[PDB]
């Protein structure tokens, strides 16, 4: 197995022929882990030797599966929900048990505080909209979503303030003060939130970004998210400005320090001093664990951001 | 010597003691070459074991100075030019000479083209002032000066169209694609125009740059500009916006295949579609080497510096 | 071989077939000279009785290939371009290197003087606007490009100036005075810049003169571009106007002793007597050899060509 940060998944099928040979890195084999199944890339090309794994099999990590050719609380409340009317116990699945129990641990081991703020973002939407027609009558064949410049924002305030690049232990006292800037970005696939992570966001551009973007948006959206593009993130970016919520106050992804939540862009009338123009704020919210940081550096980030995203060529300075 | 491209160079003088020890880097000899005499820095610290060089000598390349310790054409117009006045023979200094070779060289060995073009550069002065004020109120002792951005234009400039970061050979029959992006920038020292050369400019932001640009100008006002300060340079910046010329037609700086001559910004009127909107246009003129360039990758060459001034957010992107 | 200028040219492939009869005027053989590739077209029609010629061959001229049946300066700078990075020593093509070389002596043995001109072009777009859609509810799949007025205009311009349609020799000692016009018009080919030239366009209609232009650049864009087809030229105008640079001096293209760059047409405000009126001024450019043309006969030559294009009801007169 290429990438599993070291959990037992269990496999789901596979994807090759006794006798098939596989291209650079596709598909193989479908393993059904935590957030969402992933398929397993190819290493190399070459025809098929063994089917060391098969359907319904489970792997922790490093199996041979191929070779190829060449105090005291009170309890939960105890209700007949039946006397009152009709009910249906569903069982939750197991990626939704599994997300629950990692929102349960969160919650609880984490001490959170979340920043509100509203960012001006009149002239990143007007240079979005150029640039996406700029992008279409040169047949780039990208869209560039608003949450690349977020991305690109939030990538330069880790830059800036690198301790909320960290990461807590299970006793809470040592730090890991990462020196790369991975920033997962929840995409809605139709079985929930799913996050995957872009690498390197502080070097990328842009376009190069927008192109990842669309790319794993797809791939989760379908299924179809490979292993290690959910792994590895230092940030997380939680955007539901497609659906409400003018604020939200998210849960800190562990073992991550922060979360960036974006909400709705809506017109407001903004103070310039002596009139009030009508600009388009973004709303977002840094929920951060209150252990690593404090309400000050929570504030001083979410302004970075604030003003980053207000001129987004902050980003070349 | 640590860096000369080859020359034979002639001390002046050197700057240290027997017995005195030297820093990491810092001045030990001056040599006088061409453009601008240069300050050989230090290798490393280390007391003084010989003076292996002395005031007069004269290093071709990679000689021990230091020890330490730790067809027919017309003649020229023969006139009497004291018939008609008094004059002054005065005699050119060893660099004007060898200026004035290199531009004779320069002149006939290369067919130039000039492509003259006006940038809005309204937003980046806007942007470069409000940058320029809060890199005061934050005590970052930078000045932000329009070249800079001039540079990273150019830089991408050369990232999009790499064959204006080229070199022909003796005979023009071989090309260097180079894959750097190193950009000298024309300062005006007392003794003239020298032209130090910044590296890697695609990568370094606007701040790292102006403060590159702040040190080396003063280095080179002052003489005590560093050999590989003035070498390896992929293009050309003349900036004479701060003494006049609306437009002009620089000379390409050889072994280069192009050179952008910069000039004075002033506020014109620019249609908007419906009106006459006043925009501060800058006037610049990119002056190419006809073999390797056309007329219409001059021309490309030359709007995508003009899009990127126009709009320094297509820096990120 | 129907028409080459005297040029020993490197056969490419052929068009025919053992039995195979060809049309009037159609491909038979691509020859790789100057400029681009071209296709000999067909004298005549007539099965084949000879492959004189085959794929690999060379012909200079006039040659049987088919038969049928019916002082001292200062050298290059020596850099070593790899201490400062990665580079890439691309070579030249033929093409390249030939049109280097062309472009070296013309810069050399001709003293260049380039006088610039904005001319004001609201009337003949408007006219052109309105022809172009009176030539679509009409059926005749012609486009007129903003260039053929420019053809016109030259045309009439080498008709009041007769010393611009003239040739030097080798010396410079014999001017060739030209009684016939022809005109080259710079198209851009993915292969740089070629010039086919238009024959007697002084007499042409601009609807004639459009057709040939639409013919004539998709012939060269798709390198099916015949000889004869780019011989015999009086004037060239390069049009880079779709691209960008207010100005440009170009290269005059031996033996031509001129050549017209034209730039990307703007509004601008143009004063009527009492106010500022925005007009659309096309900037041109005349970049002409003085050694048989002067500044003055350069500035009145620019002015008729300005005249003509401000008001192209001057081409009955």
């Amino acid at each position: 197995v290429p990438d599993i940060g070291g959990d037992e998944v269990e496999v789901t099928e596979v994807m090759v022929k006794v006798g098939d040979k596989v291209a650079a890195e596709q598909s193989l084999i479908t393993v059904e882990g935590d957030k969402a199944s992933m398929e397993v890339p190819a290493p190399f090309a070459g025809v098929v030797k063994e089917l060391k794994v098969n359907v319904g099999d489970k792997v922790k990590t490093g199996s041979l599966i191929m070779i190829f050719e060449v105090p005291g609380m009170l309890p939960w409340p105890k209700v007949d929900f039946s006397k009152f009317g009709e009910i249906e116990e569903v069982e939750l699945g197991r990626i939704q048990k599994i997300s629950g129990a990692n929102l349960s641990r969160n919650w609880v081991m984490i001490p959170h505080v979340t920043h509100f703020d509203k960012t001006d973002i009149t002239e990143l939407e007007a240079f979005r909209k150029q640039q996406n027609e700029e992008a279409a009558k040169r047949k780039l064949d990208v869209k560039i979503t608003p949450v690349v410049f977020i991305m690109k924002a939030v990538a330069a305030a880790l830059e800036q303030m690198p301790r909320f690049n960290s990461s807590l232990s299970e006793d809470g006292q040592r730090l890991t003060l990462k020196k790369y800037i991975n920033i997962g970005v929840a995409v809605d696939t139709p079985n929930g939130l799913v996050v995957p992570v872009f690498k390197d966001v502080n070097k990328k551009g842009i376009i190069e970004l927008s192109r990842e973007l669309m790319t794993i948006s797809k791939k989760a959206r379908d299924g179809k998210l490979t292993a290690g593009e959910m792994q590895g993130g230092c940030f997380t970016i939680s955007s539901i400005g497609g659906l409400g919520t003018t604020h939200f106050a998210p849960i800190v992804n562990a073992p991550e320090v922060a979360i960036l939540g974006v909400s709705k862009s809506a017109m407001e009338p903004v103070w310039n001093g002596k009139e009030f123009v009508p600009r388009l704020m973004l709303p977002i919210s840094l929920s951060f664990d209150h252990r690593v940081i404090d309400g000050a550096d929570g504030a001083r980030f979410i302004t970075i951001i604030n003003n980053t995203l207000s001129d987004i060529r902050r980003l070349v300075m």
